[PDB]
DNA sequence: TTTATCCGCGATCGCGGATAA
DNA sequence: TTTATCCGCGATCGCGGATA
């Protein structure tokens, strides 16, 4: 767990963490109520997904976040 | 520096970082350059916020996030 | 089976700009 | 001075759905 600076930091962060428990996007997006599409939208283009997107997918994965010093 | 579930909570949390340190929204915008509209919008209304403008904010305030546990 | 891409649709974004208050 | 709100604009969202 490290600090992330980007939107494509964080989707691939979030993406490695779905792929290392064997999650397929489909499965994360029937427990949380949103498409596949939008999984694989956020990401691949994360740039301008949602907040509300965001927490969603992140509470599927069973994560939460933290704000930290930048440095 | 909680563990942060939701759109609001997170705004809120940055709001209040912003406050502590004395800074305007027009400053902070002007500092990463997007419009002081924007940061309001994301104070007041965030579920639907751009990753991208999150990750604005973040900088202008000297924050990073990183993931965790939900718990 | 898994993931990425496309349609139309209604909604909202963030922009420049100008207010409102 | 600070923050919230509105306009028009082009872009993109996430939706149900159906492909690639």
């Amino acid at each position: 767990f490290q600090k992330i600076y980007s939107p494509t930091q964080l989707a691939n962060a979030m993406k490695l963490v779905r792929q290392q428990n064997g999650w397929t996007q489909s499965e994360l997006a029937k427990k949380i109520g949103i498409k596949q599409a939008t999984i694989s939208n956020f990401e691949n283009n994360p740039d301008n997904t949602t907040l509300t997107t965001f927490f969603k997918i992140l509470q599927s994965l069973e994560l939460s976040m933290t704000l930290c010093d930048a440095k």
